[PDB]
């Protein structure tokens, strides 16, 4: 169908734009975590009260692991972008061949499609682990704020909340990505079967 080829194309274009957005946010997140970890390190080190200290150390330890997770998250994004390039090239050739020349190309396109979905899943799980940790930190900071006031702690809290906003955005973009890929597979399977 004519609008079917159009839809696949439009979904694929949307997806390219989305993946660029996801990569960009991930860069901003990594930058963010590295900018803020120095402030956290110094808080942890300067803390005298044992309650505050064990909590700030838990948070620091987590943020240290998050650097590695953020690195792996970005590598995963790059890998997906490289697969997209292959989907675009193989996709173009599929269009050019108009259903002819055997199934090997169509199968490669399908494999790439399966494999990018797997990458997005891994990507979602990395983001989800980070988010879960960051939300746990909010509970921890709130616990040691109590009556005191804790000027510096309130600063950390504010900063952790800003990060969480970005982490939610990231997971949101991710969900949408996995949605577009499902729609691509749906529209793609139809095209193959028809023409
Ligand atoms: C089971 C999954 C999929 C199947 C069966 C499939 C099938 C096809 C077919 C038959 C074509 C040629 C249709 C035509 O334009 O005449 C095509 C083109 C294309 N596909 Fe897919 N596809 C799948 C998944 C994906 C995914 C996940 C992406 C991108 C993330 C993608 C991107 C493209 C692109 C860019 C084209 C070229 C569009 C054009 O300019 O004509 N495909 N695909
Ligand atoms: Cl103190
Ligand atoms: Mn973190
Ligand atoms: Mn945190």
């Amino acid at each position: 169908s004519p609008e079917l080829r159009q839809e696949h194309q439009q979904l694929a274009q949307e997806f390219q734009q989305l993946l660029q957005e996801i990569q960009q946010l991930g860069r901003e997140l990594l930058k963010g975590e590295l900018q803020g970890i120095k402030q956290l390190r110094e808080a942890s080190e300067k803390a005298r009260n044992p309650e505050k200290k064990s909590v700030l150390q838990k948070i620091l330890e987590d943020e240290e692991k998050h650097i590695e997770l953020l690195e792996t998250l970005q590598q995963t994004g790059q890998e997906a972008q490289q697969l997209l390039q292959e989907l675009q090239q193989t996709g173009q050739e599929l269009w050019q061949l108009g259903g002819s020349g055997g199934p090997e190309l169509r199968q490669k396109h399908q494999q790439l499609a399966q494999k990018i979905q797997q990458l997005l899943q891994k990507h979602q799980q990395l983001g989800a682990k980070i988010l879960e940790d960051e939300e746990k930190h909010i509970e921890l900071l709130e616990t040691i704020l109590g009556g005191s006031g804790g000027d510096e702690l309130r600063e950390l809290l504010k900063g952790e909340l800003q990060g969480i906003k970005q982490y939610r955005e990231l997971q949101q973009l991710g969900q949408k990505a996995q949605q577009l890929v499902q729609k691509l597979q749906q529209t793609g399977q139809k095209l193959w079967q028809l023409g």
